[PDB]
């Protein structure tokens, strides 16, 4: 038994079925937790739940095709299963906070796309959209370990520590040296004899974020607001080290609207970006152009981490939840529409040992184990 929650927008049904709109307080899923979920990712007004047994549902907005279920136009207000996947044992599911597109990645090792198809992002050497999962062909000979996805371009890394990139190339986000689309999955050369292990792509003019087994965090494309977080604002086609979260012990990474996030072994929050609406939690709306200690939770052992477009989620190693940033829907779970300038505990889960949170655009997921 997995018992999920969820809060924040819930126009289009993507909190999976509650009454209204606005869902303030976090709030539980009887169709989310009845499925037994080992991954919960949000999208763009969009909820996808990865089941125990391999199986992906998806619930929410479905214009674009993002849901993989075979429709392009309505919404999907109860959790359906993507039954194109049926026959395959599916791991994770990466799709950005403001993404109308996604990948699945299974046990084995293969990678689906499907929804919006501009600029590439799909990997199929074109800029179709897909209604249904296809399987990236040009990574069937790979073995895929991790996948992410931002608003307009894709990852992959593999085994080895290799790392793909694809989708749209303006402002350098893919990091191969120039701005072009690729509309099929390309290496990234410079980040070769680094064992990359996790990915992370932002969304509109969009950063993107690589992690090696060493701890050394890696960020290139749009520069603005400080996201790159090498101070400044300039964008880089290049992946650059980010100096400041050397020998810090980095485990996980997200990148938001414009702002990038990072989670240390030890428990340590880090944010840097554009800091309009409170999003970096630091308790005021400046932006951070390098790496800041998210101080409102030293102290607190966070274990995981998610990100929505303006709002973030931190588990305790005790259970807690701690969301900050914009409130206009709820997603704050502190029962109001009011921002949360730093990190406040969330409410109506007392009792609940959370261990993983989840971040749609503007919506919110809780779930134990």
């Amino acid at each position: 038994r997995t018992k999920v929650f969820v809060w924040g927008l819930n126009d289009k049904d993507q909190l999976g079925g509650l009454k209204g709109s606005k869902i303030k307080v976090p709030s539980f899923s009887e169709t989310l937790s009845a499925l037994n979920v080992v991954q919960v990712a949000g999208g763009s007004k969009s909820l996808f739940a990865v089941t125990v047994e391999g199986k992906v549902y998806a619930c929410g907005e479905a214009t674009n095709g993002r849901l993989g279920l075979g429709i392009s136009s309505g919404t999907v207000p109860i959790p359906r299963q993507i039954t194109a996947l049926s026959s395959y044992v599916v791991k994770k599911v990466a799709v950005h906070s403001g993404g109308r597109h996604a990948t699945a990645l299974t046990v084995d090792g293969k990678v689906f796309s499907w929804g919006e198809g501009d600029d590439g992002k799909l990997g199929h050497f074109s800029r179709m959209n897909c209604d249904k999962p296809r399987l990236i062909e040009a990574l069937k000979t790979k073995r895929i370990r991790d996948i992410a996805c931002g608003s307009s371009h894709s990852a992959a890394l593999t085994s080895s520590g290799e790392l793909y990139t694809w989708g749209l190339g303006e402002y350098g986000r893919l990091g191969h040296g120039d701005n072009t689309t690729q509309l099929k999955p390309k290496m990234v050369k410079v980040l070769l004899g680094h064992r990359v292990i996790q990915v992370a792509c932002g969304s509109r003019d969009a950063q993107t974020l690589a992690l090696t087994d060493e701890g050394l965090v890696f960020s290139w494309g749009d520069g603005d607001f400080g996201k790159l977080g090498r101070g400044g604002s300039e964008g880089c086609n290049i992946p650059q080290n980010i100096e400041r979260l050397n020998g810090q012990g980095v485990c996980q990474i997200e990148c938001g609207a414009q702002f990038s996030l990072a989670l240390t072994k030890s428990g340590v929050v880090w944010t840097w970006g554009k800091g309009d609406y409170f999003r970096l939690g630091h308790g005021s709306d400046v932006h951070v152009r390098k790496p800041q200690v998210v101080e409102g939770l030293r102290g607190k052992k966070i274990v995981h981490v998610a990100v929505g477009a303006l709002h973030c989620l931190a588990v305790t190693d005790s259970g807690q939840v701690y969301a900050w940033g914009d409130n206009d829907h709820g997603q704050q779970g502190n029962g109001t529409t009011t921002v949360n300038r730093k990190p406040t505990l969330v409410q109506g889960l007392e009792g609940q040992k959370i261990t993983r949170v989840a971040c749609g655009s503007s919506h919110s997921v809780a779930w134990t184990t």
